[PDB]
């Protein structure tokens, strides 16, 4: 049964509600993204309207095989009519194709879903400047002050020097980079550009970013692995045992392999600098974990909600515990009380 944070009263409307059956009064269904725990129970057998932007129906069509006559694409910052009411597609800042969805009802309320976001000043200039917002679904990923982490610039500022620095010493390493979902992309992708490199991936991955709308795509990845210095890799392959096997395979092109994994927050980021940070080694391996974040740092967060200035915020994650429900109302409180809405 479908909770009561994924339904927008007033509305035949679901978002990102999938994995619950037929739900008794949806007339069309939205997904915020192409993620799995948002997409969880789509295939080629569903059969109701499914809303989306361009990117995500294109992920739809050609790895779920959803039938094309129930994909919806709706363009964004657009003023567009589904089913009797005004909805609004804007960029989420989350990985390719990610909306947040603001829902005009019939009784003057407007609702904005967030989706999952990383708030930005940039968003106070769209088309949320002009009216109020009476209702929040907030991405509360990271919803407490000890979730600190760099902006994304800075992140790959540090993975482009650290690459390019170890390649120059010795052309004879490889750098590999992990992978589990869409998302991220920019870390691989800036890489191979300062190695002047195609990327390197399976065929299954290049399929997937086939489908992404990124500009000149064909000139920056490839599934000629034995052409491409980057290659990707699943996520769990990116340990000692995993890569020491890869190298393996590359016919002794390379005597060294160099990687990263993208993480969200750890809690070394409570200790160490972005510019501190070192690999775990083994012999001829290296593995960095880097905090290239999706979601909102708390900062971040607390700022676009302060700038909304919302009648009312529900939370769309961290909603199962007592403790985590409790502690998110408080420091929903702190920012009402400081801002003065
Ligand atoms: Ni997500």
């Amino acid at each position: 049964t479908c909770p009561f944070y994924k339904k927008i009263p007033g509305t035949g409307f679901t978002v990102d509600a999938f994995q619950y059956g037929v739900v008794e009064g949806c007339t069309a269904y939205f997904l915020t993204h192409f993620h799995s725990d948002h997409y969880a129970g789509l295939s080629k057998h569903f059969t109701f309207p499914v809303y989306c932007s361009e990117i995500t129906g294109n992920l739809l069509k050609n790895k779920l095989h959803v039938q094309e006559q129930y994909i919806h694409p709706l363009p964004l910052d657009t003023e567009c009519i589904v089913n009797g009411v005004k909805v609004v597609l804007l960029d989420a800042n989350h990985c390719p194709g990610a909306v947040m969805i603001l829902f005009y009802l019939p009784n003057g309320t407007v609702i904005l879903h967030t989706g999952d976001f990383r708030a930005d000043p940039s968003m106070e200039r769209s088309l949320l400047a002009d009216q109020k917002v009476h209702m929040l679904y907030l991405d509360t990923t990271y919803c407490s002050p000890e979730y600190t982490f760099p902006s994304q610039q800075e992140v790959i500022r540090f993975a482009i020097n650290t690459a390019f620095e170890a390649v120059t010493l010795n052309p004879h390493a490889l750098v590999v980079c992990g992978t589990y979902s869409i998302g991220k992309e920019k870390v691989f992708l800036a890489i191979a550009d300062v190695l002047g490199s195609k990327v390197g991936m399976s065929q299954e991955k290049y399929k997937t970013l086939q489908c992404l709308n990124i500009p000149e795509i064909n000139s920056l990845i490839t599934t000629d692995m034995c052409s491409s210095l980057v290659h990707l890799l699943p996520m769990m392959q990116i340990n000692f045992k995993g890569l020491q096997s890869h190298l393996k395979k590359c016919g002794g092109k390379y005597n060294q392999i160099l990687a990263f994994r993208p993480t969200g927050w750890t809690h070394s980021n409570k200790f160490t600098r972005i510019a501190d940070v070192i690999p775990q080694t083994k012999g001829n391996i290296s593995i960095y974990g880097i905090p290239y974040s999706e979601h909102s740092s708390y900062l971040e967060m607390k700022r676009f909600v302060q700038w909304l200035k919302p009648q009312k915020i529900i939370p769309t994650v961290n909603v199962g515990t007592w403790k985590s429900r409790s502690t998110m109302e408080k420091y929903f409180r702190e920012w009402k009380l400081e801002a003065g809405y």
